[PDB]
């Protein structure tokens, strides 16, 4: 502990030296601190170094980098309420000639990526929990579209890091096609597989984004956005947008029910066509 800290003041106090190199990374915490610091906290102590490991002082707080015994240069991250304080000393963190101070350079930078990185993931595992807790997806976690609009502690967060432009990307695509009795429904422009799939997925459906469902994995306990589109050959298209791969319970599952409804769908038209002793189409 007194090392580290003779350390991190030597750092603090030789602002702009080649020798040490101070860096405040701030915590853009949408919840607030007190639940964005523990996960700050275990994401730091689960983070992995390249090369280097990392051990947390139970005295300071103050986590340090060491060869996985220390190497030639220092490295201090600490972990304030709503910032980050990363500490490298160095002989000379100026010069890159296959020395220490280009490694300690690279290792911080790393450590500095990792570290928005777990912020980012708990500002989205956050807002994922706030959305299943509540079934309303937040702004921050996805933008309101044109048709959300028409049918509609964060006030930081809206006037901080920007919102919605951060929503995860379609974790996994796919295409189901439509059936022709299914093509189209009891309404004009609806189809009946559209229908279907409203009907099978409303108990996770987001009331506020039309054709919009919040579906969280058991196994991972992570919250998806699945979005379902009619591409015309009329077809399904979902797209499921998570932080991480989507897992193998909507891979498969959720792909396997919808097809299984499709195809109940299909057979109650045929039989109820064949009721009536119409015409059946080679398709059909």
């Amino acid at each position: 502990s007194p090392a580290l800290h003779r350390a991190a003041a030597h750092i603090h106090s030789s602002p702009g030296r080649s020798t040490c190199l101070r860096q405040t990374l701030p915590l853009s915490f949408v919840f607030g601190p007190e639940r964005s610091l523990t996960q700050f906290k275990e994401e730091f102590r689960r983070l992995h170094l390249p090369g280097h490991v990392l051990l947390e002082d139970p005295d300071s707080g103050f986590f340090f980098v060491a060869a996985g015994c220390l190497p030639d240069f220092w490295l201090i991250v600490r972990v304030l309420q709503d910032r980050v304080e990363v500490y490298a000393h160095a002989r000379s963190l100026i010069r890159e000639d296959g020395g220490p101070g280009t490694e300690c350079r690279h290792l911080q930078q790393l450590l500095v990526r990792r570290v928005g990185e777990i912020c980012r993931e708990v500002n989205q595992r956050l807002l994922l929990q706030d959305l299943h807790d509540s079934h309303v997806c937040n702004s921050l976690l996805v933008a309101e579209s044109e048709e959300d609009l028409w049918r509609s502690g964060y006030l930081a967060a809206t006037m901080q890091f920007v919102p919605g432009h951060f929503s995860c990307d379609v974790v996994w695509g796919t295409v189901i096609r439509v059936h022709s009795r299914l093509k189209m429904g009891p309404s004009m422009g609806v189809s009946r597989a559209i229908q279907a799939l409203r009907s099978v997925l409303n108990a996770f459906s987001v009331v506020n984004r039309k054709n919009m469902f919040v579906y969280q994995e058991r196994a991972t306990k992570a919250v998806y956005y699945l979005r379902l589109l009619e591409t015309s050959d009329r077809h399904i298209q979902l797209l499921v947008h998570g932080v991480g791969q989507a897992g193998p319970e909507i891979t498969d599952e959720l792909v396997r029910v919808l097809c299984r409804r499709l195809d109940e769908a299909t057979l109650d038209v045929i039989t109820v066509m064949l009721v009536r002793n119409c015409k059946l189409t080679p398709a059909d």
